[PDB]
């Protein structure tokens, strides 16, 4: 037998960390996937296998093969900051042991450690391309020895997904270029079961490896009427309700309750947020009215629910008035208008099993692993469209708890009138994946491939006309065609006429400006840089210093729909905002007669001119809600004064301190000495949404703004005199302050007590001295 680690031979250190996993036998396809032929000799794999079947143990494998076999740094790819984060911290608790230094690239969020010192960088994709694009410039590609790629058919049509194509065409390229004219940087890609895997595989020149084992068997199946059937259309089941629900038809509740009953837990993808708060207060009630009709009862461990709620109530958001009435008795919802430390506090205690009912929005299915003993959707219609196979297939993959369940189940509730779309979600089969970069008809240019020409263009990768033919015959877009040509010169002739690139005699050699250099070491969109450009110099032309608003509007985002805008509201502001606002609004160009029009009645635009009209106004309020964060105004308050819920208001946060990060970017590679003097506090000072002074303090990771105002109360200003507190003054500030059950928080770890988050601050302060001394 050599299915166990130990005979796989890993390292002690990581071995025995995954045995206190509970990972003592891997399976067969993960080992017929790694005995793939030259998959183990460093050729590029890609392999697809379902989420629960453990499918990142491969990758996580491999990666040990090219950071200890060979001293060269990896990195891993991930679609989402909050996964990154818990594969940034799960890594870092297995590999720290053997000294591999994991660390991440993610959202506002950069290493102090110097990518020197990594040897693997936990990125999102976004993120990733950054960093390619900089060791390409600092010409130090020859430090990677692998790039891991999750989610690899994030590759097709998404504003982040071309990113990864963007990425591994690069790092095909240089590689195929060098050889052309072993492996040396090997790609690890994961996948759902694409039915053009192999052309990903061929394009990659990957071994492929596809699987459909599941460590436990999957139920999937529809509901309609009474009637329970199958895939196939076979009956399942007549359900027979074992609750007398009066309020909702289609037995939802009883359908719960059905395997409450065995103290199994139920997830419960809901359309939308509304729709989940209602469920999840009607079953509530059901199980309130249950244990007082105690048809077996509950056993809740309540206790530990009561724990939950204290730990909700201390977040600065404190115990949502909904959760109130739900969480006692297990039950809870999880949807985008909730915080993220409530959302990763519910997520835990559903991880838990002390919650065993959770309504979910379809935005749980991506960015989390919670198994769960029934998926039920309570419609195959969501947000007015039927599901994507692709979103439905990552929430019914959720059933079934590993080593835990016999089966899995899933039940979508369906109407009578809806059966037809049903049955073709539970039939259906995930669309082949298809490049960003074939133009459309009516297009003369992409946005990806635009930035794709400018990448090598600018990095110096590609400098004729030959060798940008060359670059697009190692892109998915001509691996899966084998019109291309023509669109290489187009958008060389888009660069060229605004000067991003300029062309000189030899054919044509091009070479980058400084407004071509800007807008690659930025990361900013190059169609949009010619109104971020324009913006900023105009800015420069007279800046109100008065307030940072102005420098608030420049770091601002441009708007994505991440709230409604209540326009009454907005113009009842707009009498009372100060002059020194008001002064700002004239500069930008926010007007009082267009925002009369927008109180009046709806606006529209139907030119270019009118589009930006209107967004001006629209980034103007933005800029607002950030300069309330910006001054530590509650969420609550945040709330009150625009309408906007806590997940919003904590999204813009992350959205605008990634912004803020390229803007600074931008103007130091224009010289704009005296724009990035005043725009490089924001980063730093939005992501945390923090007064200047706490953003000394904030360096601590277990410090946030809440924690950092105490501690900045109490006299403890900077880090070296943090750093050269008692223990247990600490400890006493916290006990006071923030008003033994896990009283505080920390988005890397369980609750913790006063005593050990606070020591816990105290050496962090002191060993950022000794990083910093180093």
């Amino acid at each position: 037998d050599k299915l166990l680690l130990a005979n796989w031979g890993l390292p002690k250190a990581v071995l025995e960390k995954y045995h206190s996993f509970g990972v003592k036998k891997m399976f067969e396809w993960q080992a017929e996937c790694l005995l793939l032929g030259q998959v183990l000799e460093g050729k590029n794999l890609v392999y697809s296998a379902p989420t629960s079947a453990g499918k990142t143990l491969v990758a996580e494998l491999l990666i040990l093969k090219r950071v200890l076999e060979m001293r060269k740094k990896a990195l891993f790819i991930l679609p989402f900051v909050s996964v990154a984060k818990e594969k940034k911290y799960y890594l870092q608790s297995l590999f720290q042991e053997v000294g591999i230094k994991v660390d991440g690239y993610m959202g506002s969020t950069s290493p102090s450690r110097h990518f020197s010192s990594l040897d693997i960088a936990v990125c999102t994709i976004e993120r990733a391309n950054g960093l390619i694009n900089r060791l390409i410039e600092e010409n130090k590609m020859d430090l990677l020895g692998m790039v891991v790629v999750d989610e690899l058919h994030m590759l097709g049509d998404s504003h982040r997904g071309y990113l990864l194509e963007l990425l591994l065409t690069k790092i095909c390229y240089i590689t195929r270029k060098s050889a052309s004219c072993s492996n040396a940087v090997q790609i690890v890609g994961m996948s759902a079961t694409l039915p053009n895997l192999e052309l990903v595989a061929s394009w990659l020149n990957a071994e492929l490896y596809h699987t459909d084992f599941r460590p436990v068997p999957l139920l999937e199946s529809v509901k309609v009427g009474n009637s329970i059937y199958d895939s196939s259309m076979k009956l399942v089941r007549e359900f027979e309700p074992m609750l007398q629900v009066k309020g909702d038809e289609d037995h939802v509740v009883s359908l719960c309750y059905e395997t409450i009953c065995d103290n199994h837990s139920v997830l419960l993808f809901c359309p939308s947020k509304k729709w989940c708060e209602k469920l999840a207060d009607i079953i509530a009630r059901e199980f309130y009215n249950l244990h007082h009709q105690a048809c077996p009862p509950v056993i809740l461990e309540q206790k530990e629910l009561l724990e939950v709620m204290d730990q909700l109530r201390r977040l600065p958001s404190g115990l949502d008035s909904v959760l109130q009435k739900t969480v006692p008795w297990g039950v809870a919802f999880h949807h985008a208008g909730l915080t993220f430390e409530e959302r990763d506090i519910i997520e835990g205690a559903f991880r838990q099993g002390l919650i065993r009912v959770l309504a979910a929005t379809s935005t749980l299915s991506s960015g989390v692993n919670l198994p769960a003993r029934r998926v039920i959707i309570r419609t195959p219609i969501f947000g007015g469209r039927p599901l994507d196979i692709l979103t439905y297939k990552q929430m019914v993959g959720r059933a079934g708890r590993k080593g835990v369940d016999t089966v899995g189940e899933s039940i979508l509730i369906c109407k009578n009138s809806e059966k037809s779309k049903g049955i073709a979600l539970l039939q259906g089969s995930l669309k082949p994946v298809r490049s960003c970069l074939q133009r459309r008809e009516g297009e003369e240019v992409t946005g990806s491939m635009i930035r794709a020409i400018l990448e090598i263009i600018v990095g110096g990768v590609a400098s004729t006309s030959q060798d940008m033919h060359t670059y697009a015959a190692c892109t998915f877009l001509a691996a899966s065609m084998k019109v291309q040509l023509g669109a290489i010169e187009a958008c060389v002739m888009w660069l060229l006429e605004n000067e991003f690139i300029q062309s000189t005699e030899a054919g044509k050699v091009y070479h980058p400006t400084h407004l071509g250099s800007a807008t690659l070491s930025s990361s900013l969109s190059p169609a949009d840089t010619l109104d971020i450009f324009a913006d900023l110099q105009r800015a420069m032309k007279g800046f109100v210093l008065e307030n940072d608003l102005h420098i608030l509007y420049l770091v601002t985002p441009m708007f994505e729909d991440w709230t409604t805008i209540d326009w009454y509201r907005f113009f009842c502001l707009w009498e009372k905002l100060p002059t020194s606002m008001k002064r700002v609004a004239e500069l930008v160009g926010v007007e009082e007669g267009f925002l009369a029009r927008c109180v009046k009645g709806k606006v529209v635009a139907r030119t270019e001119r009118q589009h930006r009209q209107m967004a001006i106004h629209k980034r103007f309020f933005t800029s607002l809600v950030l300069l309330d964060l910006i001054s530590e105004v509650p969420l609550r308050e945040i709330n009150q004064k625009y309408g906007c819920n806590r997940g919003q208001i904590q999204s813009l946060q992350q959205s605008a301190a990634v912004y803020a990060g390229m803007i600074t970017v931008f103007s130091n590679r224009l010289g704009w000495h005296n724009m990035e003097l005043l725009l490089s506090q924001f980063q730093k000072r939005l992501t945390f949404g923090i007064q200047r002074e706490l953003c000394d303090l904030v360096r601590v990771s277990l410090l946030n703004a809440q924690r950092a105002r105490v501690l900045y109360a109490s006299g403890f200003h900077t880090v070296a005199d943090l750093a050269r507190a008692n223990i247990v003054e600490v400890e006493v500030i916290l006990k006071n302050a923030v008003p033994n059950m896990r009283t505080i928080w920390v988005t890397g770890r369980k609750g913790l007590t006063e005593r050990e988050a606070a020591a816990l601050i105290v050496e962090e302060a002191r060993m950022i001295l000794q990083q910093d001394l180093v």
